[PDB]
């Protein structure tokens, strides 16, 4: 019932423990976190946005290693955040300033960081089915993708222009 939504709030603190597990064997545990969140996105209001703010702290620890199989499975976790955006205040736009500035550091990397933005392009497709400086910082990811396999993050730059 509503205890399962409180179990999602308690699992966001368990995802904050997975942020400590992503600091260090635990890379296959992030691949299990993607398949379990994909079924939890098929399973699905301010505590759920705070669980996405606790997932923004989990995205801050995941931006440090952007191994490569965990970042490729993070695309399956970002496609789960797209279906979690297909399930439906100013702290969620602060999470967009941490994920767009980490895309400029992701320009040094390899295809798994572009796969995480290709599935986050479906999160922009699901937010359209449902703060402007983060889209201008997402327009910096357009110069990071189209300057140099190059069409994967370029299609994500078309959904980042919205």
């Amino acid at each position: 019932y509503f205890l399962s939504a409180a179990s999602r709030p308690l699992c966001s603190g368990g995802h904050a423990s997975n942020k400590e597990k992503e600091m260090v064997f635990c890379k296959l545990g992030v691949l299990v976190r993607h398949r379990i969140s994909l079924f939890g996105n098929d399973a699905t209001l301010h505590i759920l946005g705070q669980t996405l703010d606790a997932r923004t702290v989990m995205k801050t620890g995941l931006e440090s290693v952007k191994f490569l199989d965990n970042a490729a499975e993070d695309l399956e976790k970002t496609m789960e955040n797209l279906k979690q955006g297909q399930f439906t205040t100013t702290v969620a736009l602060l999470p967009m300033l941490s994920s767009l500035f980490e895309h400029i550091g992701q320009h040094q990397f390899l295809e798994d960081v572009q796969v995480s933005c290709y599935r986050i392009l479906t999160s922009l497709y699901a937010l359209g089915t449902s703060v402007e400086r983060q889209r201008s910082a997402l327009g910096e990811c357009l110069a990071a993708f189209a300057g140099a396999a190059f069409l994967e993050t370029h299609l994500d730059k078309h959904n980042i222009y919205s």
